[PDB]
């Protein structure tokens, strides 16, 4: 069976949630379902990226880094996939997976997903941290006529965020609702101080229990688990055949430079690089009460403005995420074929413009934007059959921490400040705060703009 069609290469960049969806053209588009979520945090992906920028790697640092990264990440991905999970998104520091099932099956699937989590830790004995949640999930699709983005939002998402930030290395933490829904007969746990979540210590199945048979019966409930003559494929998406309307929808989710590689119009290694870029990390905050029905339209309206300004200032959205009631856009200036000599001025002017517009979007409570510039790793991270263009580096992390620790304003780092072709009074030096995992930032600045108010 031939399976290397463009439509299949595109599907590698996308989860089944999207590949096998049937969304209306309305934007935003929202659907609702139940599932189990797994969030995997890898530690070290910070440490080593800065190591691979060393002269030791003789200008092959990016190539060496993506190689060892994909070696470790693709092992996690195939464990997720063989246990029937759908990898939703990659960040440089993590991936989020989903088991979507009917509510009656959540209890059994949690057991599957806990075994899956234990075998992932078994790969590394470099380490990982895992948080699990279960419950209601809302999916949000937003975009315009040529670009689409998705998010998951809701109960189980907020819960998986809770569980993930308590975990330490080698932990598997269960959401309070996952603990309440799971088969406590079979899972041995320990309480975590000052918390209602639990840590999983052991999986203790009854004497009769056979996990392989158990798993096989659970695949009964997985619509897209490969079986029969496709039982040794990692994804059913590998079997997709050419279908112009489906490819038309799917390609809207993928950045243009990726599509050019998919079409064999660019060397397949062109996108692995340590490159100077400016990161513009945009956070849109909503109130705790807000429902997904109201968040979706706000994000759509914000997005319609973000995308138009990015095009003017030649930036791109690399990743969208949401947690802690905040939707964040990882924007990048100076991507593989998009470097300009006034890049820094443009990143700030684009930030300020995004700030001013989104701050007048109804239901958005706070806009916060961090700007940082420097060498970041760029590349396609994951497994052959499931992977995504991602940016990694201290500057990515610094921009993200700035928008968190300095809410409601536009901040920038010292590189962006000194290297902008703007006068100093457009800026304000800021009190330097201690920030998680950020070792002396340098001086930071608020981008005040051209006039006092
Ligand atoms: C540090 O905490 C987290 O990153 C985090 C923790 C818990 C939930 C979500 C995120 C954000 C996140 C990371 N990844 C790799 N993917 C996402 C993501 C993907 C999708 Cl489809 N929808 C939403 N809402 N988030």
């Amino acid at each position: 069976e031939f399976q290397d069609w463009p439509i299949v290469r595109i599907a590698a960049h996308l989860p089944d949630l999207i590949v096998y969806g049937h969304f209306s053209p309305e934007r935003p588009f929202m659907d609702y379902f139940d599932g189990v979520l797994m969030f995997v945090d890898i530690s070290g992906f910070t440490a080593m990226t800065e190591k691979f920028s060393s002269a030791m790697y003789m200008d092959r640092g990016a190539e060496q880094l993506v190689e060892i990264l994909n070696y470790h990440i693709s092992a996690i991905v195939e464990k997720v996939l063989i246990f029937g999970g759908d990898i939703l998104k990659f960040a440089g520091d993590a991936l989020l997976a989903l088991w979507r099932v009917e509510r009656k099956q959540l209890k059994n699937i949690i057991t599957v997903v806990i075994k899956c989590s234990l075998e992932i830790h078994g790969l590394f004995e470099i380490r990982v941290k895992i948080g699990l949640a279960a419950g209601h999930i809302s999916m949000l699709v937003f975009g315009d006529e040529t670009h689409s983005h998705f998010l998951v939002i809701g109960q189980a998402v907020d819960d998986v965020r809770l569980a993930q930030n308590m975990a330490q290395m080698n932990d598997v933490i269960l959401s309070p609702n996952c603990w309440q829904l799971c088969d406590r007969s079979m899972i041995e746990i320990e309480s975590v101080p000052d918390q209602r979540a639990v840590k999983v210590n052991f999986l203790k199945p009854p004497p009769n229990f056979n996990f392989d048979e158990f798993f096989t019966k659970c695949t009964t409930f997985m619509h897209y688990y490969p079986s029969g003559e496709h039982k040794n494929l990692l994804r059913l998406a590998c079997t997709l055949k050419p279908d112009p309307e489906l490819e038309m929808s799917l390609q809207k989710y993928v950045m243009e430079s990726i599509l050019k590689q998919i079409d064999n119009k660019q060397l397949q290694g062109y996108l692995s690089e340590l490159r100077p870029v400016t990161i513009v990390f945009v956070n849109l905050m909503f109130e705790d009460q807000d429902k997904a029905e109201e968040i979706g339209p706000a994000i759509q309206d914000a997005y319609m403005h973000i995308t138009s300004v990015l095009k003017i200032f030649q930036g791109q959205i690399n990743k969208v995420f949401m947690f802690d009631k905040g939707c964040s856009f990882l924007c990048v200036f100076g991507f593989p074929g998009e470097k300009v000599p006034d890049e820094l001025t443009h990143a700030l002017e684009c930030a300020m413009d995004i700030f001013d517009f989104c701050s007048q979007v109804h239901k958005i409570q706070t806009v916060s934007i961090g700007v940082a510039s420097g060498i970041v790793f760029c590349g396609i991270v994951g497994h052959t059959v499931r992977h995504e263009y991602t940016v990694i580096g201290q500057k990515v992390n610094l921009a993200a921490r700035m928008m968190m620790y300095y809410p409601g304003i536009v901040t920038c780092d010292s590189v962006t400040y000194n290297g902008s072709n703007l006068p100093a009074y457009f800026f304000k030096e800021l009190p330097k705060k201690v920030m998680k995992g950020v070792a002396d930032s340098g001086p930071l600045y608020q981008y005040w703009g051209r006039t006092e108010k």
